[PDB]
């Protein structure tokens, strides 16, 4: 009653284009088996809210990745906030809610957005640039390490490590293998600065500390819950700053829309989240037989969700595959849905914004004029070069 298809979603065939693919797991019904690593898949968004929006029956403490916690030791110590259920998740969820809420929001923007007006600057004196090492990865590092309050020595273990995370959800394929081999100076750097006195006053770490005394999380919590922020929260905006700038380049017409009225630059953002969304899927476990779309998936099955398939299925989305800065993105899953929907999204949003703010005031044009070099991960979607000439307005 359920279709079985051979498609390695996880196979560097499918990074490099993964449309068609994506299509054809859309279609082939809602619920499907991938015999290459005997999981279930559901591509289509109707499936892929569902199994977001009940976390009881498709659980997160069993992994997001394709390993079962249940079966297989995790390679780190599970993630107190992603790989949790509720009840467990929903203190550890509240800290990292507060201290990346509004109010942070409001004490960093002055700061966020200066930095990324100087980075267009300074790539304008340039002209032609990366817009991956020299935007995508260069203005995130320029602030957001800073925002956790790290210091200076070691941040270069940063996106490998976060790299390393993304890789892990994947199967054990040579990009997973290769990342977990190469993992030691990267893991010890990272849990060194999880520590409290490691973190500056006033940064994301040291309020994740600063909560420790409420009853919401014990002080044996916060390394992992600051460990939480350098996994997630440094290589996902790199790949959506880089997504927007692609987009962006690949479609001057909303380059032109968007020079014409910069306030849509949040909106331009978040629609570059829908079209190339950096978190491209992750697991859910069954926690019990349970009827999806009509199939019958038994207990103990992972079930793969392919968000960037949702984001682009023509059942929810009128031209799935145009990058429109005005659509309605609202519903998108690029940011998960749920107990679970990403807790940094007004830290990625911020930076997406006043980047793209920044480049609707200042860049006329983007024209690419090199060689674009894909970069491949097991979850992560993003460029490794993105050669390009900016033309200053
Ligand atoms: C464009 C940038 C980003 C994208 C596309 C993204 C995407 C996502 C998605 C899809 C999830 C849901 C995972 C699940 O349901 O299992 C998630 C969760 C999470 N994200 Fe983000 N993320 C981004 C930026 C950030 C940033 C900047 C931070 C921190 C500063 C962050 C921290 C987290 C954390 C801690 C979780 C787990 C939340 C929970 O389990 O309750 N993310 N993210
Ligand atoms: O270490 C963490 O808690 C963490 C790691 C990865 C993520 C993540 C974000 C988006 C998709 C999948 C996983 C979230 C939290
Ligand atoms: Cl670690």
């Amino acid at each position: 009653t359920i279709p079985h298809l051979a498609i390695d979603p996880f196979s560097l065939d499918f990074f490099d284009d993964p449309y068609p693919d994506q299509q054809t797991l859309r279609d082939a019904g809602p619920v499907v088996y991938l015999d290459k690593w005997n999981v279930y898949g559901v591509a289509r968004y109707a499936e892929v809210h569902a199994v977001l929006n009940d976390p009881t029956t498709f659980c997160s403490s069993r992994g997001v990745g394709l390993s079962d916690f249940k079966k297989e030791k995790p390679w780190r110590p599970p993630s107190l906030i992603l790989e949790a259920d509720p009840p467990a998740h929903t203190r550890p969820r509240a800290v990292l809610s507060k201290v990346l809420s509004p109010a942070t929001m409001k004490t960093i923007r002055d700061g966020f957005a200066a930095a990324a007006d100087a980075k267009v600057d300074e790539l304008l004196q340039r002209g032609c640039i990366d817009a991956i090492a020299d935007l995508a990865e260069a203005y995130p590092l320029s602030v957001f390490p800073d925002a956790m309050g790290l210091k200076q020595e070691g941040r270069e273990h940063l996106l490998p490590y976060a790299g390393l995370v993304f890789n892990a959800f994947g199967p054990p394929n040579e990009l997973r293998q290769t990342a977990i081999e190469r993992s030691a100076p990267h893991q010890a750097y990272v849990n060194e600065q999880c520590q409290r006195p490691n973190l500056a006053p006033g940064g994301f770490g040291a309020c994740i500390h600063a909560f420790t005394d409420t009853g919401e999380i014990t002080p044996d919590e916060a390394p992992l819950l600051v460990r939480s922020l350098l996994s997630a929260g440094l290589d996902t905006t790199v790949n959506g700053i880089g997504a927007a700038v692609y987009c962006l380049a690949r479609f001057p017409g909303e380059l032109q829309r968007l020079r014409s009225d910069p306030t849509l630059a949040r909106n331009a953002f978040e629609e570059a989240v829908r079209f190339e969304s950096p978190v491209q899927t992750f697991f859910r476990t069954t926690t019990r037989e349970v009827e999806l779309g009509g199939a019958v998936i038994g207990e103990g099955e992972k079930v793969l969700m392919f968000l960037g398939s949702a984001n682009r299925d023509p059942r929810r989305w009128s031209d799935p595959d145009l990058y429109d800065i005005t659509r309605k993105t609202s519903g998108h899953v690029g940011f998960g849905s749920g107990v679970h929907m990403c807790v940094g999204q007004l830290v990625a949003r911020l930076e997406g914004e006043v980047m793209l703010s920044a480049l609707a005031r200042k860049v006329a044009a983007i024209d690419i004029d090199g060689p674009v070099k894909r970069r491949f991960n097991n979850t992560l979607r993003g460029l490794e070069s993105l050669p390009v000439k900016l033309t200053p307005a």
